[PDB]
């Protein structure tokens, strides 16, 4: 589980958002597995602006932040599970690194703020969906 909080947008990954999250959609797209919705109060987070291929990322089934180095946003093939069947995933970046489904949402960052959620994984990979292209993201 997990969540960006910028401005007056809640970024989640697009398998565990809420009835409200639906409700109060703003934009979501299955392939990247994302999904933001409006929120009332004002969030803390930093979007980074960057090309970075370096930082750390939070990993809940290990209570750890391990560094890593990851893979620029691509269109990748990942393997069926239980909320997608097996497709192309775009806008996702894969670091070598432990990851188990209930780790989606933890956040990758670098010096330059959020980078992206934790979204796949297995064979000792962890793919995170990249939120550093959504420049609207930043503003009203
Ligand atoms: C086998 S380890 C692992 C780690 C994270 C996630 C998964 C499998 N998965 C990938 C899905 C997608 N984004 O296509 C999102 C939901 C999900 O459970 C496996
Ligand atoms: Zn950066």
């Amino acid at each position: 589980s997990g969540a960006i909080y910028v401005g007056n947008y809640r970024v989640v990954n697009r398998h565990l958002a809420t009835h409200n999250d639906w409700a109060n959609l703003v934009w979501e797209d299955s392939s990247r597995d994302l999904l933001v919705s409006s929120t009332t109060a004002q969030g803390c987070d930093t979007i980074a602006r960057c090309d970075c291929q370096t930082g750390v990322y939070y990993c809940s089934s290990r209570r750890k932040h391990y560094p890593v180095s990851f893979s620029k946003p691509s269109l990748i093939f990942v393997e069926a599970s239980e909320y997608y069947p097996a497709r192309y995933q775009s806008h996702l970046m894969l670091a070598v690194g432990h990851s188990e489904p209930g780790d989606c949402g933890g956040i990758l960052r670098c010096q330059h703020g959020v980078v992206g959620i934790v979204s796949t994984g297995g064979n000792g990979l962890v793919g995170f969906a990249d939120v550093r292209d959504l420049l609207w993201l930043d503003e009203e």
